[PDB]
């Protein structure tokens, strides 16, 4: 994580899924599952999941594993929003980056 600079703490990039228990567990799981990932500038990596999801397989653990164990309850549904909007937003951060490198670049 010395490469793996704060992908955006994001205020959530507004997820859904249609639904009651999960969909609300997705809207506060932003905050006991957080709304940023972790990653290095990417645009020149041409990997997505690889990269992303990977930013990911990082920062599900980097809060979940203190912010997730102060007593929350994680479930296996518990973990899919988290890893799905942390996700994405890599993903979504990844395009970012590589945007943002025609910002800086």
């Amino acid at each position: 994580l010395g490469g793996y600079m704060l992908g955006s703490a994001m205020s959530r990039p507004l997820i859904h899924f249609g639904n009651d228990y999960e969909d609300r567990y997705y809207r506060e799981n932003m905050y006991r599952y957080p709304n940023q990932v972790y990653y290095r500038p990417v645009d020149q990596y041409s990997n997505q999941n690889s990269f992303v999801h990977d930013c990911v397989n990082i920062t599900v653990k980097q809060h979940t594993v203190t912010t997730t164990t102060k007593g929350e309850n994680f479930t296996e549904t518990d973990i899919k929003i988290m890893e799905r909007v942390v996700e994405q937003m890599c993903v979504t951060q990844y395009q970012q980056e590589s945007q943002a490198a025609y910002q800086r670049a």
